């Protein structure tokens, strides 16, 4: 068995707005992702791409505290029927015998505050780890400015009261404009590359 | 066959001036670097270190929009005939038979504007993608402060008007200093790195 | 052998307070670290977790020159018998029979000034390289803010006199109060994660 692994998973030209993401103000909406993985006899490395396009993303609630939301999230997650808050897709392995065990992140040791699923709050902002700065592209009249993005590794409560160890990435945008409804086009990120220890080197199924 | 491979270019003496890098001003200027590349099933990781000495980075005219430039860029790439603006040199790949395709960034999906080669405009600013944070080393009377450094794969028109894919890094210093003719010195900074997909996983010539 | 390896010191429970760390007021204490390399084909990814709890910290001075300090330094060593400033444990090697040597980084070619164990100032700020941005998890009244973490490749003077090649991690709070014997709690940070090049491609012991 190979000691390098890679999971592939998205439209690699960001095309599909399958992806379920939440507002800070609790209101979900579509975007495309292209998620590229590796694991390093260990470490996680994950390169991020996300794109919403507000004429596939929704519907965007009017209202200042629903409009002026700054902030989403995206779960990266290696459990894609067992606890998959964003609906990352089923992918493409190498090796294709290797399990998607081998993209769980090692329980985080400092021990974050645990993402609820039975409470039915869809938003968890991702607050404890790296915080990493990007400029994004736009096009119409959006202008979300730079985006900091910060990435943790968080255990996520599912309904059936076990634990699952995601990323959360939540995406800090300086200005408001992507959830107010009267501005339209489309805002593009990435890479965004996070790096984490795995919970195990590569196995196979 | 190897799902890793390494490429490895410049001097680590920082002492061989054969990088063409540009100002914001559209000035050309001499600078060393050392540039360590590898390549893991599929991910693209990239070691920069650039150093700038004032005696032979070449002549450094006058006037304030030439002497009050903050930021300059340094192009790799891995097409070092046919796309190469800064002139990375021939380089040494671990495997030795290991293609130079193996080191091809994959094109950003988030569409950043092209670098024409062909308007005879050298400079281009590095914009979409990562800011990272840097503090430089000093010699002289030089003091650029700290230096961020902004990373972005890039479609580049070729002089052949073929398009390719090349990685922009873009200095962006705190403070004026480097392209005034008055002022010298030395700058070293490093190591700058950065992590993008690369094109296809490593391959063999 | 593989080009591939792995180390891993410390404990995944940061609560095990052996690492030797320095505040900027010359003072050493006691913390807790996880620490996970990986060597891919001579490129060093280092993953650390630090964490400091006031009641096993040690005795922490009174006066302001004391408790006003907000920065402290935890040095990276692959030399854990010969060059070892905060005493990281010997740990485990994969593969088992790969050389420690395999850690090592690379000198740092942009020459950053030389701590000399042998001299008696225990602190040693890193300067010159990466500045990343944490947020870490705070317990008890302890609120150091934000933690800016300082990644440099540095050489050191040991006390046989051989210069070895560590890395050092200055952790710069926002603000004050680990080092106030008044303020009691628990601070832990991570993943910090450094990629530098290594000395070597991975080798066998």
């Amino acid at each position: 068995t190979s000691s390098v692994a890679a999971f592939t998973s998205g439209t690699i030209g960001l095309s599909s707005p399958t992806g379920n993401f939440v507002s800070s103000s609790n209101n979900p909406f579509n975007g495309s992702y292209f998620l590229q993985q590796i694991n390093t006899m260990g470490m996680l490395t994950t390169s991020l791409y996300v794109k919403v396009d507000t004429t596939t993303m929704g519907t965007r609630p009017t209202g200042a505290v629903n409009e002026n939301a700054r902030y989403f999230t995206v779960w990266v997650s290696s459990f894609l029927t067992q606890c998959n808050p964003s609906n990352i897709g089923q992918g493409t392995l190498e090796p294709s015998n290797i399990s998607m065990t081998s993209f769980e992140p090692a329980r985080n040791p400092i021990s974050p505050p645990v993402f609820n699923m039975n409470q039915n709050i869809p938003y968890y902002a991702s607050r404890f780890g790296v915080l990493e700065s990007y400029r994004p592209i736009f096009t119409g009249s959006l202008n979300t400015g730079s985006i900091d993005v910060r990435m943790q590794v968080t255990p996520v409560l599912a309904t059936n009261n076990t634990t699952y160890n995601l990323i959360a990435f939540t995406f800090q945008c300086a200005s408001a404009g992507l959830f107010n409804p009267t501005v339209n086009g489309t805002v593009a990120i990435g890479p965004v590359v996070h790096t984490c220890p795995a919970a195990r080197a590569p196995v196979t199924v």
